[PDB]
């Protein structure tokens, strides 16, 4: 694993701590890390640490691998996870992030859901209709930044938005990110993960992604944001989603959701690519539905 002392970190100054999340192939941990911050009188930095489980592959390390190369290439912006550094040296590949308190934004919201008339919780405030506005412009202007960089996500979703104890959204998991620097659009070539009910019926089938098929996402996720951590396509099997997206169908309006909203969630959702809006418009409109609220 080739060295890059620009952004290496050596695992001495990584002390590992508590358990922040994690999937089928990766986990992340809290940690503390020296020497990260220039200031040497006041330390150290509490970071995030990203890793492979220990069933993990050499393909699983190598798309860390890849993952960590495309966080290099992004460039910094305030509704972006950002890369603080990592270990590469002799023991596992650690990737270091900034870290996100209040974790992602699917258990966020979830936690912020009311029992129901009649009923109380027992033991661990009230999302308004503009907080949630607030986080669907915030994650539009990451994504606006990073379309910009001439880079694609390809697995935006409320599980890979982060949140700090500033309520600041964050996007994270690069996992699927592709430079398409002097690229009309990426084509996928290979077999792995795919985020289904995320994905834009011509990224389905023609397995061509662009900018315009991240909005089809960013659709997707304002869905999840204003039913507070829903699940899209409830009880919809996957073999069948697909035909239902071509005869289209799609989801209905959230309860939360105002006309305004849904109407925007709905421009994502449209067929052709072209007849989507573009990252900088979804910024206008949600300023809009924001600054008259
Ligand atoms: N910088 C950070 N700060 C705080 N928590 C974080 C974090 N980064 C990740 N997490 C937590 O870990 C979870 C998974 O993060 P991430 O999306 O980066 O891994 P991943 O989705 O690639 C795992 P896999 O590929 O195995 O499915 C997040 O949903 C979040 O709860
Ligand atoms: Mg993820
Ligand atoms: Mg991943």
């Amino acid at each position: 694993l080739p060295a890059d002392p620009k952004w290496e970190l050596s695992r001495a100054r990584l002390t590992l701590g508590k358990p922040l999340g994690e999937g089928a192939f990766g986990q992340v941990v809290m940690a503390e890390a020296i020497g990260i911050d220039k200031d040497r009188a006041a330390k150290p930095v509490t970071v995030a640490v990203k890793m492979l489980k220990d069933d993990a592959t050499d393909k699983d390390l190598s798309d860390l691998v890849s993952e960590m190369e495309m966080m290099k290439m992004i460039g910094k912006h305030k509704n972006i996870i950002n890369l603080l550094g990592a270990c590469t040296q002799g023991g596992p590949l650690y990737v270091l992030v900034e870290y996100a308190a209040k974790g992602n934004l699917r258990e966020f919201l979830r936690a912020r859901r009311p029992p129901g008339l009649d009923y109380s919780f027992d033991t661990s405030e009230q999302l308004t209709f503009k907080d949630l506005v607030s986080c669907a412009y915030q994650v539009a202007r990451g994504m606006e930044y990073l379309a910009s960089q001439k880079c694609i996500h390809r697995d935006l979703a409320a599980r890979n938005v982060l949140v700090t104890e500033d309520n600041v959204m964050k996007i994270a998991d690069f996992g699927l990110a592709r430079d398409v620097h002097n690229l009309d659009y990426y084509k996928e070539t290979t077999n792995g993960r795919l985020p289904v009910k995320w994905m834009a019926p011509e990224a389905l089938f023609d397995r061509v992604y662009t900018h315009q098929s991240d909005v089809w996402s960013f659709g997707v996720l304002l869905w999840e944001i204003f039913t507070l951590g829903g699940s899209p396509y409830p009880g919809i099997p996957v073999e069948e989603l697909f035909k239902l997206l071509k005869e289209g169908h799609r989801m209905d309006k959230p309860a939360n959701c105002t006309h305004d909203l849904y109407m925007i969630m709905r421009e994502c959702w449209h067929a052709a690519p072209s007849q989507r809006p573009t990252f900088k418009q979804l910024v206008e409109d949600l300023d809009r539905v924001l600054t008259v609220t």
